[PDB]
């Protein structure tokens, strides 16, 4: 519940690139990477529990569905494949604790969310924070991603990114767990690397809008696409990320440090701020929000037999809900009736889980986090009436049952 | 640009099946398909080119990444396969064009949203209007899908459902093509699936709650999702989709009809809503809607080079993007260098899109509405550097374009 600051860094896979080549020592990265050290050093001694990490993905894990704020709220997330394989870098931990305060706090605040688990981050991740953290033998942190879809038009205005900010500094303030969190927001700065425009720069304007991110980020707040993309280059204008970040922070933050360099396509910049606390109260208390953030379910547990699917649930019950999704692919499902075993055998599911589907437990399967709809999959698969489902989820008889109807 | 009603319906499931199963004269069933009739009927009489269709997935196509309000772009929905194979309907058609519009309204209201095509139309919508609309050869409208996130908590308030639906009646109306669209709300009511509490209804509440949804939805607002869950079952509280619907009508509406059936596990209810039109102009002017709809990329076409990656170009280029993106599939990517032909002669692409991807035409693809981050997969898997991507762009040599960059 202690926002220690923020950090803005470019994200292309160039970063990702030449860290793996090893070009530390090159005449071109060398000080390009000396850039990233104030960064990198600043993360190692403040050491935070938790970065929420503010990126796009690059049409890898969101494509066909494609939305605007998306919480990654899972246990963990390990590098995608881009199409070049995986990153070899070991998986990263996720807060779904931190991520469902949040949410609950965002969806009080009237911003509409997306949750996701399970698929792979991009460099848009994996580029800068294998930079900033060391990786050899796990991660110093724990992540929680937000992913923002600013590839497809429409995209939110970059005064909701900074609203959105905004009421993330006071969902984070408010988690009632005493943790250090930093701020990331990345992508940027100008660019573009599409059309016959392509290898756009701005430095002037790069320069520009570091300084107002840092010291007056409201006058950017009606900033149009067309303003951003004229100045910055088609892609520059994810920087909208950056207001989101910088909206999280206290209205005054120190700059500690600020990088830039223009090698190839990508202005590759860095800056870091340094969290000043809260001048005022804030215009609503901890424990107001907290109550707020409550409203919507609160009480749910005095009704009785029911097991509502919050955030919590879906990623405790993660493995065995989309171990019974996949009964919609019909290879799966053939191979589900015809060899069970064989797929329990290839799969990640617990012991627990597997027993939960051999007995066909109904009820051991709601209390036990799988949501009624994949169990509706499996009865219909089987061969099994969703009536036989209802009687035993009350612990009766069909008959019986059909006789309560 | 014209709103000429709602309807408000279940989508459980076992209306398809009754329906399929020919139950039309069933004892049970018959006063229960009785009461779709005059939806039906007000459907066929009234011709909406669109209906703007609010339903919820039921972890289908949305399960991994699942969005509070997600947008169906697409050219056309196909049934989803839930785990007992494809029904055998024939593909409802999209509206592109005024999904567009809607989402540049609803994104310059500061609603958040998800855009997705090409994914599986579930019961929630195919259950109802299989009943609804004659579908012998083709669908009687386009459809525009809201697929809402109502299953995993926290989810919108009830009065953001309503406040959506106050949007997108001004989203819609601001439409320049002079079109009827049709609002459904649908799911509902009372019910409950899943837990020891399964098996829960109650009429009394239904019958309450469509009344206050028909003549005082206002007074729905505060509605907590405990509130809705207590009085309708946990499933039951999904009926904050019919306050999105209603919330796109006029503030007073005509109740054409309404009926109720308590069959099984599910009330079926339906709802037939008559706009009233507006008794006193907008706040905004329509005219004034579509220049802050259009603020964001007011004048980017004077921006040389650039092809933005709008809702039409998503459309337009969804099959070739879509078939790009299956690069990052190691066994895909695999059969894409040793035997392209083969994988082109499986796929849905046409002969000038396996063209394009065949002569390695960076620009080409571009212009045509590939979006550059699919190119960079292609690239890669073929051992082709960016820059000479980057490049063929500019219409330069590699030496010429590295020229203007700092270093190579
Ligand atoms: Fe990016
Ligand atoms: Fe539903």
């Amino acid at each position: 519940a202690k926002i220690i600051g923020g950090f803005a860094v470019s994200h292309t896979p160039t970063i990702a690139f030449a860290h793996d080549a090893n070009k530390y020592d090159d005449p071109v990265w060398a000080p390009i990477f000396q850039g990233f050290e104030p960064v990198k050093q600043w993360l190692a001694e403040q050491k935070p529990d938790v970065t929420f990490y503010v990126y796009n993905d690059h049409m890898t894990s969101f494509f066909e569905h494609y939305s605007h704020f998306a919480l990654g709220v899972g246990e963990e997330y390990s590098p995608a494949d881009e199409g070049g394989g995986q990153r070899d870098l070991p998986p990263i931990k996720g807060d779904p604790e931190l991520a469902k305060h949040i949410a609950e706090c965002l969806v009080a605040d009237e911003f509409d969310l997306a949750y996701w688990q399970g698929m792979g981050l991009d460099h848009g991740a994996f580029s800068p924070l294998s930079v900033l953290l060391p990786h050899e033998h796990g991660w110093p942190c724990r992540i929680v991603p937000l992913q923002c879809g600013v590839l497809q038009h429409p995209i939110p205005k970059a005064r909701r990114f900074w609203n959105f900010g905004r009421s993330l500094r006071r969902a984070i303030q408010s988690y009632p767990r005493d943790i250090k969190v930093a701020i990331a927001g990345t992508g940027g700065l100008s660019h573009q690397v599409h059309g016959e425009r392509a290898g756009f720069n701005n430095t002037e304007w790069d320069m520009e809008f570091m300084e107002r991110l840092a010291n007056d980020p409201e006058s950017l707040l009606g900033a149009t696409v067309t303003d951003l993309a004229k100045k910055g280059g088609w892609e520059g204008a994810e920087v909208v990320m950056w207001l989101l970040m910088r909206g999280a922070l206290s209205p005054e933050v120190k700059t500690l440090h600020q990088s830039y360099f223009l090698p190839s396509m990508t202005a590759i910049a860095t800056m870091l701020f340094e969290d000043q606390g809260d001048a005022a109260p804030p215009a609503e208390s901890d424990e107001a929000l907290r109550a707020r953030a409550k409203r919507e379910l609160a009480g749910v547990e005095e009704i009785e037999g029911t097991y509502p699917f919050t955030i919590d649930r879906a990623v405790k019950g993660f493995r065995i809900n989309h171990f019974l999704h996949r009964l919609i692919e019909p290879d799966f499902r053939k191979r589900f009736v015809e060899d069970p075993e064989g797929l329990f055998a290839e799969s990640d599911l617990t012991e627990e889980e597997k027993s939960l589907i051999r007995n066909r437990d109904w009820i051991g399967m709601i209390h036990y986090g799988v949501i009624f709809f994949m169990l509706e999959k499996m009865a219909a698969v089987l061969g099994i009436g969703n009536i036989d489902v209802y009687a035993a989820f009350r612990g009766l008889s069909v008959p019986e049952f059909q006789k309560t109807r």
